[PDB]
């Protein structure tokens, strides 16, 4: 078996691929463009990966890798502000350049599927598009499209933390999304079946990605406050999923 | 920091404290006593907790630790009979006894706090029961009573897997459960706050207890099919949540 | 696969099985006697283990477990005092009670070897008995009796702390166990093919034992500073060495 | 703290940066040339490194990481021809390439001492070179220069494998390296001390780094069978040596 695995609470360093406006100040991470005051900035966009590729799964011995990883994101917007547009954890393929600003959060081009785009995100969504969005904020499972193919609302805490944790079990093919306000004691879950050998190339590279409103009210910052990620690609067919008290644990906690 | 885990997939062994009609065979955990034939049986009870005991905290250092467990059930109930009474996982004063059958699911003895009880426990109950359960079948969090703090109603899959994830962290004082069923892509979360110094001694017990219904059609089983833990205590008071991602993949996944 | 493992920097605990003289006090493990001044006392003998039974192999499935451990001793003698006895790692038998005084370390009978002991132990003999040892004072395997099966010489530094790091690979049948001391910068080695599913039951009780001299002015403490501790037991035959890299760093280092 | 690892069994991917002749053929990493009917090739230079940079300090927080490796050699001569010229385990700068050939196994240009080398190697030398090797061949430790500030003799077992593990503890900041030939139930085992701070930069490169003779009858193989590599960098200067226990088993066995 083969693992790859890290965990960030620091983050200063070239072990990440930026792109757009994404930056590391005061350790944090910094997805989007923000004034020196400190307020967010419209039409922003920022990507940022891990500089290692990851195996999905290997197409000669039909192995699939089950997955896991973890973040505390940190979105706030101005006083009297909407929010606007929101951010994304995605798995893109290795060369992968930015995509639609706005509401394609970076990492898609249209809401109609298109096999060829090789991208799965899961994405937390702040502003409704009535083209394809329900009508709340929400959580929502994108499989190469900005439509997702599942969602759950999601009450966003404004300026308070958010306790992602992702995971994505092979034997299964499920996908799990939860969020946590600690703050508020409040809780999501979603979950999906996602055939990723079909969805994803071989190698791909993950990362977060996300976007500000095109307008002057439609702004929110997007600090990814720590990250940890792990995998597991098998020998055989024979899945195993992880361990995920071992890995909360020995990682998030 | 101190640090104890495991991970069974296979049951056999003296690793274990069973007690009342907890049983091993073929490799799982049976809670609840079953007839030959394989059906279950009424007025049952067993609890069965890791030979080793775990401290959840140190009263001199005011260190307190962030945990994690994983395990999968398989609850079913015969043809025509109705579910009864539930599953529980627990942590319990080290020496601990059974305490009252039937919907008390051996592990309180009435539904009015009682600090003295010692005991937290996150339940998986399949009746309710008129005098403090909610109208459907829920999950809920148990602090030294019958009566939870805390439930979410819970769509109970007859004889399907069921993975459940339960988390601790210091850092947020926050307990997180949650629950799916792969085989129908259903979820469920809930997460409340809990001071757990207060509620439980230094030391505990952690396992899992059960019991069937009173009468001769509330029946099913309670199968453990695998079971993961990781418990992480500091040396100074300064919390450090787990890395659940670490911990799934070399654990649950 | 079944995986037990835990690691203790601090020892106030229940966690543990303790025999003889050995005790717990300003959170290390003391194995033999020391008198109020601190001191060592002649004739001791104490034993301890952790409380929960490992499985070095299954019969039915033909599986067998790699392991590994790593602790740092204080050896220390009294001005004038020679030393003596020693102390060693040791899987024993579940119920088993202590053995030979002295020379024996408490955990052997004869320098015969008798299958039916059921033990294999890494000595760190700090006294040469004439009948069995070899000129100066080594680091030994022992396979059911007390004289090793192979050796190396150790220049004990009195007082200063040892580092240790035991490991079996089921791959190789290979047993080796290391030593360094840092303050010196000096390191030793030892390795050799053990058939561990012929000398040793299915379970067996992890720990250590040690002995002080029968007389006065052989005498030494026998501190145990930290101790990690990490079992795989896989499911068929095919064996899995260990992660030493992923090992360390999340436990000793 | 932060915390990266990975572990391969198997060896096709972007994961790696190749430099020179080294490549990846059935999965397994072949540092040098070879010939298509098997032979090596003289005058050969390959390199390989993990695609992602390591931070082996924190200037600003004074934190210094505690890491640890683990890898299986292979090392053929052909029938009638002799060693050379050697395989090394290497921490360099980032965007280094590769240096001189032959017996500077292409880390290092002189055998005289040069800080802005900034480069440290665990060496594995197969050919005594007059002008700094000791007589036979040895394990040793370069510290910017290609002469060893230690070094221990080794008896290398043609074509059997090799199971080598490199730790630096920052705790007393030793680096220790051990080689073991289960084949022959051989170990060998060296130890020192290292101000990794002063020696290399703040982020680094790790992999390997093999050469052949330059002559026609000084050739070997340099197969890289498996990799493990497990880091940890504190918050604080309180250094934190890692978990070797939990290391191995989760890695290496
Ligand atoms: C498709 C698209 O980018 N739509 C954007 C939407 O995402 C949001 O940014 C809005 C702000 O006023 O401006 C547009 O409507
Ligand atoms: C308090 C109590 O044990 N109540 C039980 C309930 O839990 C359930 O087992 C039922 C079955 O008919 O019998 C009783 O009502
Ligand atoms: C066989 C045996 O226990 N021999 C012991 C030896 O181990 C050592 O303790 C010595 C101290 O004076 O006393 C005896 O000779
Ligand atoms: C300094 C240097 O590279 N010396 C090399 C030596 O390392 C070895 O490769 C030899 C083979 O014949 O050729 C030269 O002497
Ligand atoms: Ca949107
Ligand atoms: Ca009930
Ligand atoms: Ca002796
Ligand atoms: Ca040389
Ligand atoms: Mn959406
Ligand atoms: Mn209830
Ligand atoms: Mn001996
Ligand atoms: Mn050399």
């Amino acid at each position: 078996a083969n693992i790859q695995s890290f965990s960030f609470k620091n983050f200063n360093s070239p072990s990440f691929i930026l792109q757009g406006d994404a930056t590391v100040s005061s350790g944090k991470l910094q997805l989007t463009k923000v004034k020196e005051n400190g307020i967010p900035t419209p039409s922003s966009l920022g990507r940022a990966f891990y500089s290692s590729p990851i195996q999905i799964y290997d197409k000669s011995t039909g192995a699939v890798a089950s997955w896991a990883t973890s973040f505390t994101v940190k979105i706030s917007a101005p006083s009297k502000a909407s929010f606007a547009d929101g951010i994304a954890f995605a798995l893109v393929p290795v060369g992968s350049e930015p995509r639609r600003n706005g509401g394609y959060l970076g990492v898609f081009d249209s809401d109609v599927y298109n096999n060829s785009a090789q991208t799965v995100a899961v994405e937390f969504d702040t502003l409704s598009n009535s083209g394809w969005d329900p009508s709340m904020k929400h959580i929502g499972i994108d499989v190469n499209s900005i439509k997702s193919i599942a969602t759950v609302s999601w009450d966003l805490a404004n300026g308070e933390n958010a306790e992602i944790l992702i995971t994505y079990n092979a034997a299964t093919s499920l996908l799990v999304a939860s969020l946590v306000h600690p703050s508020r004691r409040t809780s999501y879950i979603l979950s999906e079946r996602v055939d990723i050998t079909n969805e994803l190339p071989e190698y791909v590279s993950v990362g977060f990605s996300a976007t500000t409103g095109l307008s002057e009210g439609y702004i929110e910052t997007h600090d990814v406050l720590s990250w940890s990620f792990a995998s597991k690609l098998p020998d055989d067919s024979t899945a195993e999923p992880l361990d995920l008290a071992s890995y909360l644990v020995r990682n998030v906690l």
